[PDB]
């Protein structure tokens, strides 16, 4: 559960809530409500509140005297499980969450909504178990289920604070209504079970009408789509125990930053370790960090073993003053090795966005084994936020899908950046969406946070901001105005 992210609330009202609903370790995350694009952890110590910022550029979430991380339930996980890992210096703990009674994030609550539409959604999209909650009709909600074929409304009291179906248990919210009756589902008197399968799907649009979805969500819209989206990310915790090795701790541009043991990339003491997953739809993709100098030897085994045959780079190697990717390719013309592969840059193009490199990578004593690796360097990709426009992107992953297109038996795309989740996510759920309107053409259905959540599954924290979502929109909704 992701209960101890309140949404709606200031610094005050937390402080508030921590005080009188909560005790000493007692905390809770929630929006910047000063920085739009940041978050505070408010946490209750000695009768105190502490209010520590996390700050999200758009490649990791950065907690003010503690770690980098992937996603803010990774923070939380990880700062439950070690205590004394976060601190003037002295050390705050995170030991009870205080849950946020709020409905507004879950898939299932439309808010306002009437009988009627409710009744249109679920005959529509709607299947057997199907269910929403929406707001009475007066201060009361009201449970929708499909079940089959038919749609049956239970109401939802509120009653001093708590909510009650009319009889039984009162609850504290209407999320532990809705979890209650998932697992004791309601029987009609004629036997019908009321199961609560799955909620109603309110993201997946028919491509052609983009431009009137990103109109609704541009009303913001976004920021509640991408926060519900945000609150399904507890569902991917999967064990991240390769990266936590002794001998692995520094091949990880940073520790805390993991890649999952089911989807990484196996090398084949210790030799089978890069900070990479292979990225598969529903072509495949590798989505990795920048090399390390420690690395960049097992970035060109993974290169050589997974026959990948295209690299795209999505960052300059330095920003900001910091680096980025260390340059791990030789200089136009040269020839270098890198452990047991031998790698030639044969030559440079320069485009108004980025820079390509056609490079031969072959392993050290055998001939044959030579083959074209063609690296994509995107290069304007802006130092804070995303593009203004689309175009350059677009124009990019067209030319990067042309090239993948035209070779034979080539493996998955390698797509980098700097710890591979905020700009690698977004260019990759791009790149999957624009490849369905390429096949089934304008005539097809996109889910965008579905399609986000299946990459998330693969690497923790894909596509990190609510900048990079709403890109991804306006990238798709550029595609298809093209076409
Ligand atoms: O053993 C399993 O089957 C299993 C199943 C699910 C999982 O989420 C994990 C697991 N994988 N990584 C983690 N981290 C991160 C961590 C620990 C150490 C150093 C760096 C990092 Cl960044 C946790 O803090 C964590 C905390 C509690 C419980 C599981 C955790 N966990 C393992």
């Amino acid at each position: 559960s992701r209960r101890w992210f309140h949404p709606n609330i200031t610094g005050v009202e937390a402080e508030n809530l921590l005080l009188t609903r909560g005790v000493d370790g007692s905390f809770l995350a929630r929006p910047s409500k000063s920085n739009p694009g940041d978050f505070t952890l408010s946490v209750r110590r000695n009768g105190a509140v502490t209010h520590i910022k996390i700050q999200n550029t758009g490649d990791y979430y950065d907690l003010y005297g503690g770690e980098k991380f992937a996603t803010l339930a990774e923070l939380v996980q990880y700062y439950m499980e070690h205590h004394g890992q976060l601190k003037n210096g002295d050390v705050i703990e995170l030991k009870y969450p205080l849950n946020c009674a709020d409905p507004t994030s879950e898939r299932w609550f439309h808010g306002h909504l009437s009988g009627k539409e409710a009744e249109k959604l679920l005959t529509e999209k709607g299947k057997h178990g199907s269910f929403l909650v929406r707001e009475s009709q007066p201060g009361d909600f009201v449970l929708s289920v499909r079940t089959g074929s038919k749609v049956t409304h239970v109401m939802i009291r509120c009653q001093e604070l708590k909510y009650d179906v009319g009889g039984g248990e009162r609850f504290d919210s209407l999320t532990d209504l809705v979890e209650h009756y998932k697992k004791n589902p309601m029987v009609e008197t004629l036997g019908t079970v009321l199961q609560l399968k799955q909620p109603l799907n309110t993201t997946r649009i028919n491509a052609a009408e983009i431009e009137s979805r990103v109109r609704e969500l541009s009303k913001q819209g976004f920021w509640e789509e991408f926060e519900t989206l945000q609150q399904q990310e507890c569902k991917l915790l999967y064990s991240r125990k390769e990266g936590q090795r002794q001998e692995n701790k520094n091949k990880n541009r940073y520790k805390n930053i993991l890649p999952f043991d089911h989807t990484r990339v196996v090398l084949h003491p210790v030799s089978d370790y890069i900070n990479a997953n292979i990225i598969m739809p529903e072509k495949s993709y590798i989505a990795t960090q920048g090399c390390l100098q420690n690395t960049v030897n097992d970035f060109w085994r993974m290169v050589f073993q997974e026959n990948s045959r295209v690299i795209v780079m999505t960052t300059k190697e330095v920003e900001r003053g910091k680096s980025k990717c260390v340059k791990y390719w030789p200089d136009e013309y040269a020839l270098k090795e890198y452990g047991v592969m031998r790698v030639r840059n044969v030559k440079e193009s320069a485009a108004h966005d980025y820079t390509l490199r056609e490079l031969k990578l072959s392993k050290v004593g055998q001939g044959n084994t030579e083959r074209t690796v063609w690296q994509y360097h995107f290069r304007t990709w802006p130092d804070h936020g995303v593009p203004s426009d689309p175009g350059g992107v677009l124009d990019f992953l067209e030319e990067v899908h042309h090239k993948q297109e035209s070779i034979m038996d080539a493996g998955p795309v390698v797509v980098h950046c700097s710890a591979g989740i905020g700009r690698t996510g977004t260019f990759i759920v791009i790149d999957i969406l624009i490849d369905i309107i390429r096949e089934k053409g304008v005539d097809c259905d996109i889910d965008v946070p579905k399609t986000i959540q299946m990459v998330r599954s693969q690497r923790s924290g894909m596509v990190q901001t609510e900048a990079q979502y709403r890109f991804i929109y306006m990238a798709v909704q550029h595609y298809i105005e093209t076409l």
